[PDB]
C-alpha cells in the first residue's frame, strides 16, 4: 500500500520521467500529457480541454494514492489502450517518492 516517501526524490523522479509531457501548475499547457493540476481526487479523463483516448476516459478511475501506484506499476496494464508512451515505474520506493511529490505539487 501507499506510504510517504521522500519528496525531493520525488520531484526528481518528476523532471526526469513525467515532466517531458506533463506540466502540474494551475493552469499549465497541455503538452504530450495533459496538465495534472487537481489530478488527485478528479475522474481520470477528465481535465479541460485535453483530448484523452476512449480507455482512459472508460477507466473513470477517482485518482488517489493506492489506485495511482498500481497505474504507475505498468500504465498499459491498468488502462489497456492508454496512448500514455510510458513503461512504469516498477520500484515501490519510486512511486511512493513520486506521489509524495505529485499530491503537493498538483495541489
Ligand atoms: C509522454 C511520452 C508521457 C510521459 C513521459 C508520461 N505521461 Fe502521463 N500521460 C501521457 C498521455 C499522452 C496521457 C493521456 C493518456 C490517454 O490514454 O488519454 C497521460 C495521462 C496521464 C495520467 C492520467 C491523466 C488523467 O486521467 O487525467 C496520469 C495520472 C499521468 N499521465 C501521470 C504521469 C506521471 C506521474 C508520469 C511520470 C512518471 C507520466 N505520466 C509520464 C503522456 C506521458
Ligand atoms: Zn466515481
Ligand atoms: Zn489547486
Amino acid at each position: 500500500e501507499f506510504k510517504a516517501g521522500s519528496a525531493k526524490k520525488g520531484a526528481t523522479l518528476f523532471k526526469t520521467r513525467c515532466l517531458q509531457c506533463h506540466t502540474v501548475e494551475k493552469g499549465g499547457p497541455h503538452k504530450v500529457g495533459p496538465n495534472l493540476h487537481g489530478i488527485f481526487g478528479r475522474h481520470s479523463g477528465q481535465a479541460e480541454g485535453y483530448s484523452y483516448t476512449d480507455a482512459n476516459i472508460k477507466k473513470n478511475v477517482l485518482w488517489d494514492e493506492n489506485n495511482m501506484s498500481e497505474y504507475l506499476t505498468n500504465p498499459k496494464k491498468y488502462i489497456p489502450g492508454t496512448k500514455m508512451a510510458f513503461g512504469g515505474l516498477k520500484k515501490e520506493k519510486d512511486r511512493n517518492d513520486l506521489i509524495t511529490y505529485l499530491k503537493k505539487a498538483t495541489e
